């Protein structure tokens, strides 16, 4: 039913273009944050971080963490999440970027900074959600 957050989903042999990762959940009421962390060991290859109240604004912050240092942030002000509401996040790995759609609407893409895609072998899912489902498939 509801998975335990923080949740770790192993990605056997890392990611690869045409790999589709689907996260189903519901945002808690008065949520503060969501985070998806595609990890290469201790490094975070792709950090996807909806923030519900940063100086009274809603923003999605994306970044990469290498040897414990966060890089240059990429910010998107389109913010499809709402507290209390069910969502679907789809992360499709493409040759040059992660492509993210929420609720079947394209949201953003994030260019690969970590190059060893087949070593990005785990997805951490955390934040103020009830997590229903997390899975992957090759399309
Ligand atoms: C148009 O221009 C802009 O107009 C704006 C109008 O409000 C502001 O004036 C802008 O400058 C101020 C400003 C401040 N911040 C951030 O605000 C934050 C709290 O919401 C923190 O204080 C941030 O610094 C500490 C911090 C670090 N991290 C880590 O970031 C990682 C991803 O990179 C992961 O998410 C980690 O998990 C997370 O810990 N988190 N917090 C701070 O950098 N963003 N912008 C200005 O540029
Ligand atoms: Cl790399």
């Amino acid at each position: 039913g509801p998975l335990i957050v923080p949740y770790n989903l192993p990605l056997p042999g890392g990611v690869v273009p045409r790999m589709l990762i689907t996260i189903l959940g519901t945002v808690k009421p008065n949520a503060n944050r969501i985070a998806l962390d595609f990890q290469r060991g201790n490094d975070v290859a792709f950090h996807f971080n909806p923030r519900f109240n940063e100086n009274n604004r809603r923003v999605i912050v994306c970044n990469t963490k290498l040897d414990n240092n966060w890089g240059r942030e990429e910010r998107q002000s389109v913010f499809p999440f709402e507290s209390g509401k069910p969502f679907k996040i789809q992360v499709l790995v493409e040759p040059d970027h992660f492509k993210v759609a929420v609720n079947d609407a394209h949201l953003l893409q994030y260019n690969h900074r970590v190059k060893k895609l087949n070593e990005i072998s785990k997805l951490g899912i955390s934040g103020d959600i009830d997590l229903t489902s997390a899975s992957y498939t090759m399309i």
